[PDB]
């Protein structure tokens, strides 16, 4: 019966276009309707021929016709279909020289579906199981659709590439930026070098079905093809329009290519992501990529196109119940706030009152108002610097840190309370989204540890055979994915040797001002300072297991070497610019003893004399004091070359670290290898900056007074094993950056008890090895008996808490 589905006029289930009757009849129009509103098409229809009114095509001249339907070639003719075919184990066609790339986005989508539901995503989870997937893939924050896509495709922060939110203000252009319309297109926003146009300055086409910035003209250009950005586009017919580019003449044919659907993130902010009509939107998304694996199936490419599946973002269940409303705090709300998940607060009045408004008096009166409140006000220099959210002019100082479940509103007129939304922390799980892949050069059957999605815009360079532009990943540390790495990572040189601050008397008289009544024999204790070539190498290796930090940066330093620890103190800022020492699982001892450094010039030291009385800065130790037998080892910790100026407030902190924290870390781990030193970044850019750029001192001093400081754990994965036997692939790393401020306002106590704000504080403040690297331009791990792109995931990585 063909003749003519949905007909009119020419047995029975031929006719009609009905123009119902009782009975149509039924049988043989039903799986037709399907070649129309279905892409995918049926038996009853296998060898059929074209018909006037269609989506995809069966039959019968469409192989080379171009034209039909994904799982034809096994529902209509019978061979092997993708998702019922094993995982195995090979190449593209001639007319394809060189291995495609498709990235295919499907917001909204968090790592935590794909745990969950895998058996509810058949084709997901057969290109899991034999691609090379990841656990989870951080976003950037804020977590948002735009932040987080460019960022994919430029490997870029939010600060440095400028879109920093769905809606901003730039008080340079004066301008508005609005997710809702133009102008958005004006290119002026967009900052850094998007794949596409990364493959079309260097030779090749780049197709994008829809991802943010492709309509707009960044630098002057477009993707080599683009589509105008239509959400009621079906996906299917997306798939089908991305399919066709790569029938398209090999001159022609696009080599990169973008993939982009709304799901599941529309559903998941209308009903949460725990909900059933979210597990709809997973299978129809499951559906849209089923169909791009056949139409690889289709063609012979299958085993050649590269392609990674991701998300931008994950999803969070919000309520009305769990809001945070301004006017709780505010007797007059009077400002301009981006409410959500990841909200900022600025001026109504722009320009003018741009930089007049007061953010720190607005972030002070949101700060330990009530005793448990759902979210932490921050200047954005005070944001933890894992975020790398504030060198930018369109980043607002006032910044908040909303509870996960949690939203901060303006008033109580708020109304999209409910459902999910997104924007939250990276580090929470909620917001983690998916990385799969498959194709040559992607292993088969691996999956991966978790990465930065900042990664991938250097993998896809990789896979395509580019020159990346510059970028905040770390080029080589995803070779781990990929069969055959492209590029392989070269250590950075030192550009800053040691000098030497030899051994020298003690002055008469010494002015330092310092006082240590209990030494006996002076010049004997000053000489524990001064090692015998081989007592210099047990504590090289047993202190600098690692090897020592490479200084990348212009710095005058030189090498002290102690029993218990070793330092590089420099001259430029009077302390050392890092320390490290080993603490062995197991293990009241602070200053009253100090005293100066014969080895340094006087010139170059810090005085004891110089922290004088009327001060909110006292000196701290680099190495604890606390971490040595007395008595003559204590001494070695004693000196002035040990100190570093810190804020009272903050050695609070610091001092319940080295007393309590630390040491349960390290019986915890089997001992630690600990390497602290300070962090000089008043530009707010994340590097380290030029030492004409310190702009706060100790008081009636040059002692530069440092932003940050960082100490970085390190330890082996295997309690069993120390960090000292433990072998470099399995070596496991806590690092911190934490804030060097006059208050503790942030914990919300200036008051007792130090106990479970300390470890919740640092715990905020955790950083990756590569951000202390950046801001203190220091090369760590040098000297390790491994693959430097192993070394590199181990420096990528971020330790996050479970709220522990
Ligand atoms: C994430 O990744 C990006 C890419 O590496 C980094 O962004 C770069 O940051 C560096 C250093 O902050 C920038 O280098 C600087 O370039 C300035 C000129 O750049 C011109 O072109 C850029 C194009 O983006 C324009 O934005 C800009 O307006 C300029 O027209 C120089 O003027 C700077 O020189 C300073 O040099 C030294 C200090 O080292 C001093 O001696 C000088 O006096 C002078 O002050 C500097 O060289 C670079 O431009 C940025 N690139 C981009 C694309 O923005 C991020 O740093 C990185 N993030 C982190 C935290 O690592
Ligand atoms: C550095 O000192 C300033 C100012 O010190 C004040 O004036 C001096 C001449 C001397 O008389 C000191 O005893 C005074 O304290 C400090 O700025 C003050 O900080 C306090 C508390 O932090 C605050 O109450 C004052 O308003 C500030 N300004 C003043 C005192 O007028 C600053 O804190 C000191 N910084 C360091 C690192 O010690
Ligand atoms: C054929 O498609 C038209 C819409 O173009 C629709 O109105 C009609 O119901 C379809 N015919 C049948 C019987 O499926
Ligand atoms: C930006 O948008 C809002 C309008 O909703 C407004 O407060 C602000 O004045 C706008 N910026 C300008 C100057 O257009
Ligand atoms: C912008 O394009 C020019 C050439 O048209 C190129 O030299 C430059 O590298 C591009 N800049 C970025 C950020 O892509
Ligand atoms: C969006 O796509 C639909 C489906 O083809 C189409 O009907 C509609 O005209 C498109 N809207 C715009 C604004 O182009
Ligand atoms: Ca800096
Ligand atoms: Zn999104
Ligand atoms: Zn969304």
């Amino acid at each position: 019966c063909r003749n003519r589905c949905n007909e009119t006029f020419s047995y029975c289930s031929c006719d009609n276009k009905c123009t119902e009757r009782k009975a149509c009849c039924w049988d043989y129009q039903d799986i037709c309707v399907l070649p129309t509103q279905s892409w995918s098409c049926n038996k009853l229809r296998c060898g059929e021929k074209r018909m006037a009114n269609v989506l995809c095509s069966c039959s019968e001249d469409c192989l080379t016709k171009k034209d039909c339907c994904t799982d034809y070639k096994s529902i209509c003719k019978r061979e092997t279909s993708w998702l019922k075919d094993q995982c195995a184990s090979s190449q593209c066609p001639e007319g394809f020289d060189q291995s495609p790339l498709i990235l295919f986005s499907m917001d909204g989508f968090r790592a935590e579906y794909l745990e969950t539901w895998d058996t509810l995503m058949p084709n997901i989870n057969k290109l899991k199981t034999c691609g090379t997937h990841a656990k989870y893939m951080r976003a950037v924050y804020p977590t948002k659709t735009f932040v987080n896509h460019y960022t994919i495709v430029t490997g870029l922060y939010a600060e440095t590439h400028g879109i920093i939110d769905n809606n901003m203000y730039d008080v340079k252009l004066n301008q508005n930026f609005s997710l809702s319309g133009s102008n958005m297109r004006n290119a002026a926003w967009w900052g850094g070098q998007p794949i596409w146009h990364t493959a079309s300055y260097q030779g090749l086409k780049a197709a994008t079905y829809f991802w943010p910035g492709s309509e707009v003209k960044i630098n002057g250009s477009y993707p080599t093809i683009y589509k105008v950005y239509n959400k009621s586009t079906p996906f299917e017919a997306r798939v089908m329009e991305v399919l066709k580019w790569l029938d398209l003449p090999k001159a022609k044919r696009p080599d990169f290519s973008t993939l982009y659907i709304e799901e599941p993130d529309t559903t998941g902010h209308k009903f949460g992501p725990v909900s059933g009509q979210v597990i709809k939107s997973l299978q129809m998304a499951d559906r849209t990529l089923g169909m791009l694996m056949e139409g690889l199936k289709q063609r012979n490419l299958h085993n050649c196109v590269n392609l990674i599946l991701l998300a931008d973002h994950g999803m969070e269940a919000i309520s009305c119940n769990r809001l945070e409303y301004m006017t709780d705090y505010f007797n007059t709300v009077d400002f301009f706030m981006y409410e959500g998940a990841a909200p900022r607060i600025r001026s109504k009045n722009v320009p003018k009152d741009f930089y007049t408004f007061d953010s720190e008096a607005i972030v002070k009166k949101l700060t330990c108002r009530k005793p448990k409140q759902h979210f932490k006000a921050y200047l954005a220099k005070d944001l933890p610097k894992r975020l790398h959210f504030a060198n930018n002019i369109r980043i607002d100082k006032v910044n908040l840190m909303v509870d996960r479940q949690w939203l901060a509103v303006r008033n109580k007129k708020y109304k999209y309370c409910s459902g999910g939304t997104h924007g939250y922390d990276n580090e929470f799980k909620s917001m983690e989204a998916i990385f799969l892949a498959h194709g040559p050069g992607f292993k088969e059957k691996t999956e991966v540890t978790s990465f930065e999605n900042i990664e991938v815009y250097n993998l896809m360079c990789d896979l395509l055979k580019l020159k990346p532009a510059p970028n905040n990943g770390t080029h080589g540390s995803l070779n781990h994915l990929l069969k055959n790495p492209f590029y392989n990572p070269s250590p950075a040189k030192e550009q800053s040797p040691p000098l030497y601050c030899l051994f020298g008397p003690v002055p008469s008289p010494d002015v330092s001002g310092c006082k240590c009544s209990s030494i006996t024999d002076l010049e004997a204790v000053n000489q524990r300072l001064n090692l015998i070539d081989q007592a210099k190498m047990q504590s090289e290796a047993d202190n600098l297991p690692y090897g020592r930090p490479h200084v990348l940066q212009h710095s005058k330093y030189c090498l002290l070497h102690q029993t218990k620890y070793i330092s590089a103190y420099s001259q430029d800022i009077l302390m050392p610019l890092w320390n490290s020492y080993t603490i062995s699982k197991s293990l009241p001892s602070a200053s009253d003893c100090l005293r100066l450094d014969v080895r340094i010039p006087t010139v170059q030291s810090q005085t004891c004399s110089n922290y004088q009385p009327d001060l909110a800065i006292t000196p701290g130790f680099l190495y604890p004091p606390d971490f040595s037998s007395s008595g003559p080892e204590q001494y070695d910790a004693l000196i002035t070359s040990n100190i570093v100026p810190m804020y009272k407030e903050f050695a609070r902190l610091w001092n319940y670290f080295h007393s309590t924290l630390l040491p349960k870390y390290a019986t915890e781990r089997n001992g630690l290898n600990v390497i602290s030193g300070p962090i000089f970044d008043y530009n707010y850019d994340g590097h380290f900056d030029p030492y004409d750029t310190i702009d706060q001192y100790v008081n009636n001093t040059k002692i530069p007074i440092p932003t940050h400081y960082f100490v970085v754990l390190t330890s082996c994965e295997n309690s069993t094993k120390t960090p000292l036997n433990c072998p470099p692939g399995s070596l496991k790393v806590l690092s911190f950056i934490l804030p060097h401020r006059p208050d503790n306002s942030e914990s919300c106590a200036d008051k007792s008890p130090d106990n479970l704000w300390v470890e919740e504080r640092m715990q905020t403040h955790t950083a990756r090895v590569r951000d202390v690297e950046l801001l203190t331009g220091l090369d760590f791990y040098s000297a390790l008996k491994q693959p430097l792109s192993e070394t590199l995931r181990l420096k990528t990585f971020l330790p996050i808490f479970i709220n522990s």
